[PDB]
């Protein structure tokens, strides 16, 4: 039997690779032989004409007898492609074997995946073991405060979405029903479950008041110094604003952190057009949590990229590879405003302007005599690792608008990227390089002939080989985002996944891919001359 060779190629395919008429009839011919292969069920379900009552009936029979698929593959079954109630329930049942830690990593996409669900089932669950996506998400949210906090904010922003409201009123109403269903489930739950609902309410009003505070500061006609004094004044008045002192509510940005209020004196506005605020949150244990509060911007694209960077960091750490990345938290509280976790760092542009180079900066704040080029071995290892991680991650996500004001550096050697306005190949200038690696980074690791540069390339291959192994999960997650109001996705929804897939070079073998990665680093470093 030599047919199993061509058959195994079809099974190993990416989730978004369309099966040809020939491949389709080959999978449908050998269905029963494939019931022992789990990664095959995925390929089997896309051969079925679900509009044919006889064909669907036999397929649902095979589903039952089939070796259950991994959580990662069940995500495909929740995309717009499947409408079969039984296939969608099967996906929920497989997603259920995953723990809350993995579930949270997928929550952003699953809230999107609700627009592919039965809208009538969602509405009818409202008061006048085999759950749908809505029922499952609420079920898990009632048992986990962290899960419930993100479910609240991810859904509220979709309700608030005015573009969805006018261009698709059916979808907007479904999300209001998802919110109503969640609120209903919380009020019907235990003593612990019912307090969760008032905590979400408290956070909502805190955000509402914080929004109002931002608008009140702009009433002050004066300069930034006068605007800052205005911000600090209003923040001190807890009778009026009620933001310096509040009952310990979870921080929307990181719900595991409970807060007492915002320190009024250390609160300032950033020198930028939209003037976002830098706010220090008093935690329950007397600590400080710096946040950026942005009003007049849609953080949903940055929220998606940072959620993917977080997943890629977790996947790499799981493979015993800590590339010292900065997956800072981003939570959108509206389509008009949101939070970002503040990381203490210096933009690479300010590094050059004040110290001349990265290596000078490193020598100033972290010197070591026997260390490479007079810099600490720990700081240098951190920098080489982070450069590598970000080089591969930005390449995969096709991050544009890379300039030295949105490349940040820490004194501990951590290098990270911010502001993901241009993603999936888009850039302000035409013909962008596929590898975003500038001369400043190369010079920081001691030039193209250093041992650090060789380690950097090595780390790049490792990271690229590890992330390619997780392409199925990443591509499934991006596939659930196709119809989301994410600017760089909404431009070409139908072409989005393919833009990510091509970066993996899944056509090449592990050895060929390392060759491609080493040449791509070569050609980009070459172009810098
Ligand atoms: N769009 C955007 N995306 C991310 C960040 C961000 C996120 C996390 N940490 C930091 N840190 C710094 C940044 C600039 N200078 C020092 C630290 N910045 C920022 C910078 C804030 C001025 C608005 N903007």
């Amino acid at each position: 039997s030599g047919i199993r060779d061509q058959l195994n190629i079809i099974v190993s395919y990416p989730p978004t690779k369309q099966l040809t008429y020939e491949e389709q009839d080959l999978v449908w011919k050998f269905r029963y032989y494939l019931t022992n292969q789990e990664k095959a069920l995925t390929k089997f379900l896309k051969c079925v004409n679900w509009d044919l009552p006889q064909e669907a009936k036999q397929a649902l029979e095979l589903l039952g007898k089939w070796k259950p698929m991994d959580v990662e593959d069940s995500l495909e079954l929740l995309s717009s492609h499947y409408t079969n109630p039984t296939v969608r329930r099967y996906a929920v049942a497989r997603l259920r074997q995953a723990d809350d830690e993995d579930l949270l990593m997928y929550l952003l996409q699953l809230v999107q995946a609700l627009k592919y669900e039965n809208f009538d089932d969602i509405k009818n669950g409202l008061e006048p073991l085999e759950q749908d996506l809505c029922t499952f998400l609420i079920s898990r949210a009632c048992k986990n405060s962290t899960l419930a906090n993100y479910l609240y904010w991810y859904v509220i922003v979709e309700c608030e979405d005015q573009d969805t409201q006018q261009r698709d009123p059916k979808t907007h109403e479904m999300y209001l029903n998802v919110m109503r269903r969640f609120s209903q489930a919380l009020l019907k739950g235990d003593k612990s479950v019912r307090v969760m609902r008032s905590l979400l309410a408290a956070q909502q009003t805190f955000v509402d008041r914080l929004v109002h505070l931002m608008k009140a500061v702009q009433r002050e006609s004066g300069n930034r110094k006068k605007k800052n004094e205005r911000l600090q004044a209003l923040l001190g008045d807890n009778e009026k604003m009620n933001l310096s002192d509040v009952e310990l509510i979870p921080l929307p940005l990181e719900p595991q952190v409970k807060i007492r209020g915002i320190i009024p004196e250390t609160a300032t506005l950033f020198k930028s057009a939209l003037m976002p605020a830098q706010l220090f949150f008093k935690t329950e244990d007397g600590g400080k949590y710096p946040v950026i509060f942005k009003h007049g911007d849609d953080l949903r694209q940055d929220q998606l990229i940072l959620q993917i960077i977080s997943l890629m960091d977790k996947l790499l750490r799981k493979e015993n590879l800590d590339l010292k990345l900065t997956p800072y938290k981003v939570l959108a509280t509206s389509t008009k405003h949101g939070f970002m976790q503040f990381i203490q760092s210096v933009p690479v542009a300010e590094v050059l302007d004040t110290e001349g180079s990265i290596q000078n900066f490193f020598r100033k704040y972290a010197p070591s005599e026997n260390g490479p080029n007079g810099i600490s071995a720990e700081v240098m290892d951190t920098y080489v690792k982070s450069c590598a991680g970000y080089c591969v991650i930005t390449y995969i996500l096709g991050v544009g608008d890379r300039h030295l004001d949105n490349l940040l550096l820490t004194k501990t050697g951590k290098l990270f990227h911010i502001d993901f306005g241009y993603i999936l190949g888009r850039d302000p200038k035409p013909l962008p390089p596929p590898m975003k690696l500038n001369k400043e980074m190369v010079e920081g690791m001691g030039g193209t002939q250093s041992e650090q540069y060789q380690e950097f390339r090595k780390q790049c291959y490792t990271a690229f080989l590890h992330l390619r192994r997780y392409s199925n999960l990443i591509l499934n997650l991006f596939s659930l985002m196709v119809d989301a109001n994410i600017p760089d996705i909404a431009l070409e929804p139908d072409k989005t996944v393919k833009k990510v897939q091509d970066k993996f070079r899944l056509d090449l073998s592990d050895e060929e891919a390392v060759h491609y990665m080493q040449s791509l680093i070569d050609e980009s470093v070459h172009a810098l001359f």
